[PDB]
């Protein structure tokens, strides 16, 4: 019941893949890492090839940014709690595509949650990591892109009985 780390993130989180880029974590408190990432993200924003762009935003209370591009960029901001709890990553991604070039008008912003939330602190990351691979599902990724234990686990489960915990182990063991 620790939390995940960035470096538990990063190990699971889904990788860039073609259309879609999926960025390394970013620090919500230290501006420093927003400062360090506008220019690959402003790379991103403005490329043809690339679609989609996912954030795992951190730390601790962990939520995920997804952008999908058309003029109007869709922004979804998912907190592991509820919709209601996202709407602390307003200001902050807004200035973050601000800086990239993008005006806040050309933003659609819609908060996301889970079907299953659990509430609990420790397991924000896993939600996060999971909701990512089925975000990378959705966006029409390959099949070996994404890893469906953990998009079937969330959907159906969510982490009862720390179930999204037990398998957010096994495939990270798997991966290492
Ligand atoms: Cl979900
Ligand atoms: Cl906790």
């Amino acid at each position: 019941r620790d939390q995940m780390q960035d470096h538990d993130m990063t190990l699971l989180m889904p990788k860039s893949q073609g259309r879609i880029v999926v960025m390394a974590v970013l620090n919500r408190y230290d501006s420093h890492s927003a400062n360090a990432i506008i220019e690959t993200l402003a790379s991103d924003v403005f490329n043809p090839e690339v679609h989609y762009i996912m954030i795992p935003v951190g730390p601790g209370h962990w939520r995920g940014v997804y952008l999908s591009k058309p003029t109007a960029y869709d922004l979804e901001l998912f907190d592991p709690y509820g919709p209601e709890g996202a709407a602390v990553l307003d200001d902050y991604v807004l200035d973050l595509l601000n800086q990239c070039g993008v005006p806040k008008e050309l933003v659609n912003i819609r908060h996301t949650g889970p079907k299953h939330p659990q509430g609990d602190a420790y397991s924000c990351g896993d939600f996060t990591c999971a909701y990512s691979h089925k975000k990378m599902k959705e966006f029409g990724a390959p099949e070996g892109s994404y890893n469906p234990i953990l998009i079937d686990t969330l959907d159906n489960l969510g982490n009862e009985d720390n179930v999204l915990r037990m398998t957010t182990r096994e495939e990270t063991r798997a991966l290492v």
